[PDB]
């Protein structure tokens, strides 16, 4: 049987603009409580908005406190994501792989930290990390956003390991070439936000409760490998 | 914006028992036009049941044929195992007959109406365990895998997608009828620590089957509270 | 500290011709004992050959107790695919019947004298192709992937192991009787820019029969310059 | 037929001890240019040494240079590995993160960056990754270790996609549990270093030509698994 509804106090960082947007529209449509962190854009009409650098662990904390303030502790996290900054390996430098590493990796456990105290002591959370944007799969041109979004993946499982016990589970969306290369794609065609944001309501529903360590491609079949 | 409910045909192979019938109830529930086959027994009030062995070509063209005139060609096909149960060339080719053979030959009777009204949802269900390290479940289970990535890659272009559930330990008739020892054994390697319900597995396949599944395809859902993590 | 070498009894199935034909000459060369299957046409000066169809249970048996007889029970066997080449329940059945079954025959014959010796290397060699999205080729492939890891579970703390080898486009003599469009049209597929060898090949199953192989078991290595990378 | 050997110039990262040492000597012997990196400790005897800390650019280049002076350019980098600070993810800090990605995966970046320029131009390089020392299987206790050893895949793969073209490969050795828990090992033991230096031997020789973005379990089969 389909089990009842449950309208979850979520927190989609990166909520304001992109995929994060369509996220936090569906999940706010879909019934849920839903605050958006931002870099200063603001978010939109609606839904409640703080503003977050992922990289500064005290915002971090401040953005938290002022959502449970708002709407109760953070019971669905939505980890997005990010950066986005290229460049052949031999032209990469330090600066440009540790930045995106930063926000996009050492960004995703500063989040995924601050939420599993309350998500651990209330026996329910719903960590859910999304990749930008094409991966596993090593492309570019970009060492730095492959080893950040591999890495979420390792940091996924290793919480997975430790909470899912406490009925506390973390879990990657994958998405592909989603419009906010086609020769690489089964499909023939990009996907949507839309397309990306209703595999994240699916992870924040009752009905992903035994799914814990998993990536799910959402690619249109671009990244079937090993 | 989730995409409006679009009531599909699907026909659930072995959605008479266990988790074939719990995902057969839900996808009935959720609003599809909702057929099983079943292997005699009969299907239960409120789905059309009609009787075949997937090991057999011309019954598998005869149970599509029945369900179209029935509600329509297949839209969406769960092909569940078949056989499940724990070594012989006999026992060896039964299961891979049943398991991965059975599992081609619902997909290819599906496949030319898919393509032909462009849009197909075909969803293996994997039987209880890997993937992992059972020579012969171990052997069909991974088998079917690749298989579905194969038509994904091939018809996906069509809106023909192909995706697989991969549960873990689920709870049974015959799970519940193992030996206590292997039941608790099991939940030391199941991060969740407790067995999954047939309607978290039943679940899964409802998302796959839905308007918000469009853009996976060739992917691999595991529904095992954890225990499947590796490479 | 190198491991010493030691001389192992390695049957090499399909291994009168090209793949197959480079790692028998290689594990030759290397130094150990090398016998080969064929259909027929004879092995090469050099090798003890044995007519073997691995369709069939009884052939495989005949096969390998002429081998123990001629130099000693197989410490380590290579199983090389079976047809190589491109849907009906037929072409679907007698590829899984060549390349996974087949592959599960030759295993399971192979497991006894392996265990009650404390040591075997099952080591299954991929068709040209996945894992990656041949609907048949995909699925005994794949499939060939699960049985090994089962083996492996089983079989490991008895220093019996196994592992593939999934070789991506490898130059052989049908891949150049291909059509000049799709052999580079793969190309773009392939970050390395270039077919492998069936030396390239060879090099990773003389690694994998070695002493430095121990500690590797449930193992899938490709020899495909990249191709394959993904999830 | 087997290629013929070709000594190449060799640097082991972190081959004064445990892993990395098995490692160094068995190259040294297989009849390589071995250089090592260390901490301060000393490099064996025998193999040539210099001090670097991988989270210091400056340092991983003036050890690069170092080593091209003494043997000539690196043509087979191995990158051991590492560091080791677990934690409960509740218990885990920023500072304890930050220190095990920047020493096992930024240091790995670090390392080969500062190879791949000479790998390129000269047609010819390979890279070799080593994990510690358990993973894709998530564990601890250790979402810090996790990351970072997944990223190191990930980082391995894109290396792999833009330099294979000019004979340059990345790969990566994925050991579980080594003596320098045994009931998730089908082999029923732990490994031996010397059983990790194999591999590296392997993929160190003419015969590894053809493979680029692997990851090769030395596990005994403990990480069987998706
Ligand atoms: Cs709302
Ligand atoms: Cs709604
Ligand atoms: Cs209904
Ligand atoms: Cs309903
Ligand atoms: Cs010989
Ligand atoms: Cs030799
Ligand atoms: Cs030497
Ligand atoms: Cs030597």
């Amino acid at each position: 049987a389909k089990p009842p509804f449950v309208s979850r106090s979520v927190l989609v960082t990166g909520g304001n603009r992109g995929i994060g947007l369509a996220i936090a529209q569906r999940l706010a449509a879909d019934g849920h409580k839903v605050a958006v962190t931002h870099r200063g854009s603001g978010a939109p009409k609606g839904l409640f908005g703080v503003e977050c650098d992922v990289t500064d662990s005290d915002a971090v904390d401040r953005a938290f406190t002022a959502v449970e303030e708002h709407q109760g502790p953070v019971e669905v996290l939505v980890s997005n994501a990010g950066l986005s900054a290229d460049a052949f390996l031999m032209r990469m430098t330090e600066e440009k792989f540790e930045k995106v590493i930063n926000a996009n990796l050492t960004g995703a456990f500063r989040v995924a930290q601050r939420a599993s105290r309350s998500m651990q002591r209330n026996k329910f959370g719903r960590m859910i990390f999304i990749g930008s944007v094409s991966g596993s799969w090593g492309i570019g041109n970009q060492a730095n956003y492959a080893a950040s979004k591999a890495g979420v993946i390792g940091m996924a499982r290793s919480i997975a390991r430790e909470l899912s016990k406490a009925n506390v589970t973390a879990n990657v969306v994958a998405p592909g070439y989603i419009d906010t290369a086609l020769q690489f794609i089964p499909a023939k065609r990009v996907g949507t936000p839309a397309e990306v944001a209703g595999v994240v309501s699916f992870l924040a529903s009752e009905d992903a409760s035994y799914i814990s360590g998993a990536v799910i491609p959402v690619d249109g079949g671009m990244g079937m490998g090993h």
